[PDB]
């Protein structure tokens, strides 16, 4: 299948290029595919990559274009003046602007299919949107089309939406090309920055909450939430997926599901993005969410995640019960049998389920992955799948029989419907993992677990203490071990307001650590301890970041090399009061007195481009790896988008900007 027109290397500065002679009447069916490899020399304003129009005055709403905005949104219009049919299809955060001071080359495409009555948009290997419209228009449906141009739309004799940049290659086809074809054609160097992709080996269309960590053997490791029913935190099905690199982040393993329940199938789901439909949720599968990684001094790796029973969000999680009982000085996870009102059972030694009323073993036991057995045989339940037919969400039993599990809605014995924290360990730097262990009720029997601050933990150098950041919604909760992870305690620090206090740690000098965290006041807070985390100061606030009240998670790490002769920390965060945008990487230099000179910053892409959760690591060659949400993960307008969590790399030289 060959283009009706191909052009190369067309450099424009808002003025466009007439190609009317080389396109006139060549769209026989009226359908089209246009594939554009381009880079922008300026991001400002609404810019059309091409425009097919009726250019006569009074016909200025008769055109087809593909456009870009300054926030990375890719869109198309198909309009006809006389019928007053005005189609607009787009998806936020579809393209990249700049990377390390240079214009990024993207490849985008539009497909208009008359048989399906859909418009499709592709960017850098991804089909970002396909939308069926009632009032469909192809080129033949638009009346008096007489003008075909590159880099703008001709409206009433004037060039509108002038493009600034270079069209490196543009191809016009006069039919609708298939999805696989256009995905290949738009595949480029940007595509390689996506470690997790829609319907890869995780089976998930959506991801959020990336984490990076570099292990002592040189391996660069990531984890992430695989979110199946859109990007909702709740209700949903979420797994923790992982992937790693042994060549300094150049190539990554195919993602694996590492923490995953199977009450619901890990399937690719087409979650609706329309107003209203986008609030749709699955009824809730048992879920792991918000992972935290740390390497122990003995080189063992721990990964933590929040664990939620099926149907339980942060909103309905009981605040007044840990899910544990104390019996003869032991903390046992407690269970309610279907039909009982009280929790009459505990999981004790070897997983044996005891009736606490008679204090004897029952026929039941629970394995180390929470699966239920009776007299040594597994009980099962039927797994759910979710589908769309074609309003129209349905959930159904799908034929698969899975082990019955205490975290499932269909279990005979159920845990308290609240949140827990689990961890798994690896002695082979992430190739294989243990069974999960739930943290003991560190907050007390009559309180639920805290929520993890996604990112890393640290090991404080002077004492060897392991520190894992978490929060309750009213307090910081710094989870810690003084015995190489054999036991766990917690320091609870009341906060001045109800912060979603996702935090990360840095060590400024031996014994001295800071917890940088999200607030509900627009600022990044940091609290300081000078006794290795045993006591904490009142909060102070960074002066140069100003965000919305909801806040965003941040990443901060210690860096191993001197910068300007000083020890350095590296911070990544959005910085904008208008949304989760204007991603910045800041370099802070530690002064002799343990204050920090925030001397450099690098804007990650243009300032109106999306930037939400982030994670930094120091690569073994001392470059910096960053994985981040390249969209606004708070905005209702940016929910449920595919392939928006890229990995990129910086030399320190790239970051030492702006002073
Ligand atoms: C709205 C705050 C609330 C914490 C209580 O949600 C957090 C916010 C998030 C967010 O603002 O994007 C994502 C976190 N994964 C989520 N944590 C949990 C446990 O659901």
């Amino acid at each position: 299948e060959t283009p009706v027109l191909e052009k190369n290397n067309v450099t424009l500065t808002g003025g466009g290029e007439n190609v009317t002679k080389e396109l006139k009447d060549k769209f026989t069916s009226g359908d089209f595919t246009v594939v554009i490899k381009y880079n922008q020399s300026s991001e400002k304003g609404l810019q059309a990559l091409f425009g097919i129009s009726n250019s006569k005055p009074g016909q200025q709403n008769s055109y087809v274009d593909v456009f870009l905005r300054d926030n990375g949104e890719l869109g198309m219009e198909a309009r006809d003046t006389s019928s007053n049919k005005n189609n607009l299809v787009s998806r936020p955060a579809s393209v990249w602007g700049k990377y390390k001071q240079e214009a990024v080359t993207n490849t985008v495409a539009v497909v208009a299919d008359s048989v399906k009555k859909t418009y499709s948009l592709y960017a850098n290997g991804t089909k970002v949107v396909e939308k069926k419209v009632d009032n469909f228009l192809n080129i033949k449906d638009i009346k008096g089309i007489d003008y075909y141009m590159l880099g703008g739309v001709k409206r009433a004799g004037k060039t509108a939406f002038g493009f600034n940049g270079t069209l490196e290659n543009i191809k016009f086809f006069n039919s609708a090309l298939d999805e696989e074809t256009v995905k290949k054609m738009t595949t480029n160097a940007v595509t390689g920055h996506l470690i997790y992709t829609a319907n890869d080996t995780t089976g998930s269309n959506y991801f959020r909450i990336p984490v990076l960590y570099t292990f002592s053997n040189g391996r660069v490791f990531s984890s992430i939430d695989a979110r199946y029913g859109g990007t909702h935190d709740f209700l949903n099905k979420i797994n923790i997926a992982t992937s790693y690199s042994d060549d300094n982040g150049k190539t990554w393993t195919k993602p694996k599901l590492t923490l995953a329940f199977d009450d619901f199938a890990p399937v690719p789901l087409e979650w609706p993005r329309e107003v209203g439909g986008r609030d749709l949720q699955i009824s809730g599968g048992a879920t792991y969410i918000d992972s935290v990684i740390v390497e122990k001094k003995n080189k063992q790796v721990l990964m933590f995640a929040d664990v939620m029973p099926a149907g339980v969000s942060f909103r309905e999680a009981t605040r007044k019960d840990s899910g544990y009982k104390q019996i003869d000085g032991n903390y046992y996870l407690k269970l309610r049998k279907q039909g009982d009102t009280d929790y009459n059972y505990t999981i004790r030694e070897n997983g044996t389920v005891y009736d606490d009323r008679t204090n004897r073993p029952t026929e039941f036991s629970v394995d180390k992955n929470f699966g239920i057995k009776q007299n040594g045989n597994y009980l099962t339940v039927e797994q759910y799948s979710v589908s769309f037919e074609n309003n129209k969400k349905t959930e159904y039993r799908n034929g698969t029989k899975v082990h019955m599990n205490i975290f499932y809605k269909d279990a005979l014995f159920k845990v308290v419907p609240t949140n827990y924290i689990a961890y798994i360990s690896s002695n082979d730097h992430g190739e294989s993992w243990s069974a999960p262990t739930l943290l003991p009720p560190i907050m007390g029997l009559n309180r639920n677990a805290p929520y993890l601050g996604p990112g890393r933990g640290i090991i404080e150098s002077s004492t060897g203490r392991i520190l894992i950041p978490s929060y309750t919604g009213k307090e910081s909760a710094f989870i810690y071990s003084d015995d190489n992870g054999a036991s766990w305690k917690v320091k609870v620090v009341p906060l001045p307001s109800s912060w979603s206090a996702e935090a990360q740690f840095v060590e400024l000098s031996p014994g001295v650590i800071q917890a940088y965290m999200r607030t509900n006041n627009g600022k990044i807070a940091y609290l300081t301890s000078k006794d290795a985390g045993t006591t904490w100061s009142a909060p102070e606030y960074l002066k140069f970041v100003s965000n919305p009240s909801y806040g965003t998670q941040l990443s901060i790490i210690n860096y191993s090399q001197l910068i300007d002769g000083k020890k350095a920390v590296i911070l990544s965060t959005p910085n904008s009061t208008n949304g989760r945008k204007h991603g910045q990487i800041w370099i802070g230099l530690i002064n002799d007195d343990n204050t920090i000179d925030w001397r450099y910053h690098h804007d990650v892409d243009y300032s109106n481009y999306g930037y939400s959760y982030s994670t930094l690591t120091e690569l073994p060659n001392h470059e910096i790896g960053l994985m981040f949400e390249k969209f606004d993960s708070w905005s209702r307008n940016e929910l449920h988008m595919k392939n928006v969590v890229p990995y990129i790399t910086f030399k320190i030289e790239d970051l030492k900007k702006n002073l």
